[PDB]
């Protein structure tokens, strides 16, 4: 309900409703402790407004931890645009109006929130926001931004994956079966990187053309209905979050979970179940941080493309630290990553 | 209602929950067309969060219209702090924390919203907010603000009442019976002004002592349960809003409605009923603007106290304009005041 969604502990919630387009807007700032809150804009259809608020809150909390654990001097926030219809069907006029409105909202926060792309938003959209507000990462190269962060995210997830498989004792990825759920911007790149390292890929996507392309490349399609029941060495969720529910955690047939999606774990019990079953999960907020490293590194810290690459690869080392903590203290990898995030943040202050 | 809580059409809603004190915070910015949004901080207990969101939006929209119609260069907003218990029951430490959090919220808006006092907040509270954020009107004179704006609001309401009584054909307040609902900062002052003008005062308040005092000052008390059906020439709502529902509009026994309360009319329908029954209503957002005039005038425009008083007196002329549109166009006073506000704002 709205009441439960409003019982959230973050720093601020910004909302707006635009009767003309019928769109609802949410900006959640989980924390501004390390710096202004930063996070992308997701646009999707939600069943109830409450869902958009809850997703924004979980996404914003993930950004706070992602920044902290990755030694990025930013807080965490997220924007969710609850669409009046499927993205597909939204006309250009309506989408342009929605973006102008979102930009006005960001603008009022005057630098306390910096946006970027997320699901259903791109660099062209970031250039549009930027026509109205300064606080946007991810603009096109021509507009002064760093462009797509997808590739860097993939590199980071792939390095997360290699470090995870290694710590789990499976050796290298050559020969291992990897199931990639979601062949999007990040997923498609991750599939190619894993393939080049010798993995056998199993893939799934609601978009049939994407699947056909992967199959043309030698991969094996998996029916959507069987994704969570398919045996594999590594399950790589690269679509939406909330995939690993307590029920799915009890029956997942794999040894490692390492993907790009945000908020992979639907509930705490699910995290405790994977840990107890010996399935090594590389925490989402650590593993998928290459996108933030690329945007913040490039646009805020002035790092070179080379250095961003290096920091993304370093996600493997961060995870080795997380696993180290998990093994020594007897806690799940998610809890150990939160601990590490806290240590890093403190150090960074 | 759900629609007023969630499907509100204003520019921005800010919410926050603080588990430690149990308080919910709402800031609604209805419009920043004419300048930064400005409006006070109301702190009260609400049955449901939807009621706090609904009220914040209605109060913020009233602020936009008040600024527009009063020729003040600001937009409209409002803050509502939904308390975990009665204001009087909150401890000092809890209150202090609630104010600090509210100031951090205002601060993130960086000048797009300017607050001030409202129900349950005062100048000392503004000073506390100002220890953390710059965007505060109504700080004490010692801290650099304009102090209390209540007397100015009373003067504006009194002039609004004079203009309304005259337009209604009653001549002057001399020899009229005025029922003041709410003997607070504004109400007590209004009553004193009206009595001085020769009106006989009927008064009501939930505070037993306030009534006894008015009674001592020569007035006549009305029991709470009789307030809404007590015959009077003028009904002056100076307590809470939402007083005039359709049913109340059908049974009020008076010829003029002119008071200080914000959002007096509960439903559009009530406005038509008053009009049809020959009860002339002075729109709240025009009538009670003296406080805004005082704070914006003093604090943003540098006006002195005498100029502010004069501008508050001019609310009577603004209402004469509203009545002229009402009579000429055949619309209620509220619709007419909305039309005048849009004209003065050079397009809604
Ligand atoms: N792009 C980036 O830099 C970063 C993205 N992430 C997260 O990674 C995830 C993927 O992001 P992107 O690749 O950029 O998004 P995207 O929009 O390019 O691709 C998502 C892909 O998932 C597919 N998909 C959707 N629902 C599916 C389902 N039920 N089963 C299978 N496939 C399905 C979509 O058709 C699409 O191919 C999202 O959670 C995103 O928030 C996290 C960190 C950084
Ligand atoms: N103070 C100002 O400058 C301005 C105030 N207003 C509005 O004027 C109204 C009164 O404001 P203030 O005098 O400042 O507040 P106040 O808190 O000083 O006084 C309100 C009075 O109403 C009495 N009361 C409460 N509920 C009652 C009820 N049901 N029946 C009878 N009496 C009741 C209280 O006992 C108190 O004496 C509010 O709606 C306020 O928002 C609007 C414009 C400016
Ligand atoms: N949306 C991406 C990348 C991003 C990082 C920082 C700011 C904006 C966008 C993520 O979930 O990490
Ligand atoms: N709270 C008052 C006055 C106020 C005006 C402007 C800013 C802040 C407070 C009202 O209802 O008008
Ligand atoms: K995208
Ligand atoms: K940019
Ligand atoms: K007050
Ligand atoms: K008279
Ligand atoms: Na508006
Ligand atoms: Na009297």
């Amino acid at each position: 309900s709205i009441d439960s969604a409003l019982n959230w502990d973050g720093e601020m919630t910004v909302t707006r409703f635009d009767a003309m387009t019928g769109a609802h807007f949410v900006i959640r700032l989980d924390s501004t402790q390390l710096g202004p809150a930063a996070g992308g804009t997701r646009a999707a259809q939600y069943s109830n407004l409450a869902d958009a608020l809850t997703d924004a809150g979980k996404l914003a909390g993930a950004m706070t931890l992602k920044m902290a654990v990755s030694n990025l001097p930013m807080g965490g926030g997220k924007s969710v645009i609850a669409l009046p219809a499927p993205r597909h069907s939204i006309d250009p006029s309506t989408w342009a109006r929605i973006l102008r409105i979102h930009a006005e909202n960001i603008d009022k926060l005057s630098g306390n929130y910096w946006t970027g792309p997320d699901v259903n938003t791109n660099s062209a959209d970031m250039d549009t926001l930027n026509d109205t507000t300064e606080f946007v990462f991810g603009r096109s190269l021509e507009r002064g931004g760093a462009g797509s962060s997808a590739f860097t995210t993939a590199v980071g997830v792939f390095e997360a994956m290699k470090a995870t498989v290694a710590h789990r004792g499976l050796g290298s990825l050559d020969g291992l079966t990897v199931l990639v759920q979601g062949l999007g911007a990040v997923g498609g790149s991750l599939a190619s990187l894993a393939a080049e390292a010798g993995a056998q890929l199993l893939v799934a996507d609601t978009d049939t053309e994407r699947v056909a392309h992967a199959v043309a490349l030698g991969h094996t399609a998996v029916a959507l209905e069987d994704v969570l029941s398919t045996p594999c060495d590594v399950f790589a969720p690269c679509a939406m979050g909330g995939v690993i529910t307590t029920e799915v955690a009890r029956t997942l047939d794999c040894s490692v979970v390492a993907g790009a999606a945000n908020n992979v774990i639907a509930d705490e019990a699910a995290s405790d179940i994977l840990h107890a079953r010996g399935i090594l999960y590389a925490p989402d907020f650590v593993a998928n941080a290459g996108g933030a490293i690329h945007l913040v590194g490039r646009e805020v810290l002035g790092w070179s493309e080379s250095v961003v690459h290096e920091r993304a690869v370093a996600i493997g080392d961060t995870l080795n630290q997380v696993f180290e903590i998990s093994d020594n203290d007897g806690v799940t990898p998610d809890e150990a990553a939160r601990t590490l995030a806290g240590r890093r943040a403190r150090e960074a202050s």
